């Protein structure tokens, strides 16, 4: 089916509650209706035996018509593979691009991904190991002196961190195409699960503060997680919403959530984090003052 | 729903082998690939092709190009549609984005057309329809009558050389913005019926016309722009028929099964009818071609 559900945000508050009623019913209805969908869309080219070894999650692929494919002089097989899906935005399609963390071996293919798309903003919502578990690379320098990650060169101009996050101010540049990279990188995210911390306001602080900044990245604005569809998917819908609110009296979280599937596999993973979309929305009492 | 990845390479000696057992049973293998073909791609967006302005520049309502692959106009113009073309890149034996498939421009798109073609700086155009077949209207006469310069937009084209051959006619033009200047050869195929194929008498004439742009593929900067009325059957299969000539020369099989199945996910309807999908196959019988002059 299509998956749609308007609410009005003067009837949102009832809505989530009438959500959660019976342990969680019909949310778990919903949600296990976006399981679902794009469930047989093609990804052939994520099955291609040598890009394996580029698919961080042997179960968490990019579909072949968004997938965002590198530009190499031809040759090989899977040349132009990265596990990385244009996913439509509030302002326009291919507004951001949804990826995995990168892999020690699918490093190089990132960077070029960054300048062959022209992404000047990258929002990292994982550390590279959390509980002891690799999580993501860590694809950028790790001091200011300038480190070759295949032709192109990263030079970490500033490293800013604070509580919650990290920002950082890369140089990539290829040939003479010297060309600037934001980074955020969300290192408190709330565990994933739950969630609660009232304080999911760090959340949209830190939405507000890419968003604030977009205006900045003529190319699609680069997110990742670990698989890039859990907390990729939580954040790219949060950053959506943040102005569908701002600009709307209704909100369609199914829909929105609907939308992201079919670009990208798993966008949203959990039902916790399909929930606590909803507990974010609550950006209506904030447009209430 | 759809989930294989349809392919069935076969081994250029199994060839007469194969095609016999496609076609037996009247063609009962062959219709089991074709229906499974028009599975393809049913599931992809293109939603620019169904913005409010971007009906006018379709030519037909059931015919739109995926958004993925589409070609994209460039320009200031910050309304509506204004990067829109009813056109996809389609892969290559050479390269990705070797071809651009389109339908024939419309009065109302017709500017589009050339600005793409300058754009895309593509020096070849490959038209398999008559502007009018049968008192029906397939495509428009979007390029000059005479040697006298047409502005088509901020894009002039001045008809230099016309060759009216028996199936088909040859066209250079030369256009221009500003003082970017490009030469384009035409090639227009007219012995081709909509939704259907050359008579079993052009069989050596179309082959012959695919060799003719083969061998002027290589003057081209862009991609090979190739068109007709839907832009999809007639289209559909000379890319196949392009692909082939190439590879069957350099290879010793083929996978037409997989040819289609992968033009169909860039641009819908790539070789719309059964009748087209067998013809490539008796086309594949180029190796008689390649078995003699070797």
């Amino acid at each position: 089916r299509k998956l749609t559900n308007p609410v009005q945000l003067d009837d949102f508050d009832g809505y989530i509650k009438d959500m959660a009623k019976d342990s969680d019913y019909k949310f778990s209805l919903q949600f296990e209706e976006l399981k679902l969908i794009g469930l047989d869309i093609p990804h052939f080219a994520a099955d291609l035996p040598m890009n394996r070894c580029k698919n961080r999650y042997t179960n968490i692929l990019p579909y072949d018509f968004s997938r965002v494919r590198l530009v190499s002089m031809n040759e090989e097989e899977g040349s132009d593979y990265i596990n990385a899906n244009y996913i439509p935005g509030y302002n326009s399609p291919q507004e951001y691009i949804a990826t995995q963390g990168p892999l020690p071996e699918t490093r190089n293919d990132f960077w070029k991904m960054v300048l062959q798309q022209k992404s000047q903003i990258i929002v990292m919502l994982t550390q590279c190991n959390e509980k002891r578990r690799v999580k993501c690379d860590h694809y950028w320098p790790f001091t200011e002196d300038p480190i070759a990650y295949g032709d192109i060169t990263v030079e970490m101009l500033s490293e800013e961190e604070h509580t919650d996050w990290v920002y950082r101010n890369f140089r990539i540049s290829y040939a003479d195409e010297v060309q600037d990279v934001m980074h955020f990188n969300y290192t408190a995210w709330p565990d994933h699960g739950v969630p609660t911390a009232n304080a999911a306001e760090s959340i949209l602080q830190f939405v507000q503060m890419v968003r604030q900044k977009s205006v900045k990245s003529k190319g699609p604005m680069i997110i990742h997680c670990s698989a890039g569809v859990g907390r990729t998917g939580t954040f790219i819908a949060l950053d959506w919403l943040l102005q569908h609110i701002r600009d709307h009296e209704f909100v369609d979280i199914l829909g929105l959530v609907s939308d992201m599937r079919s670009y990208r596999m798993s966008m949203v993973q959990t039902e916790e984090q399909y929930i606590f979309i909803h507990q974010c929305v609550q950006l209506m009492w904030q447009k209430k003052k």
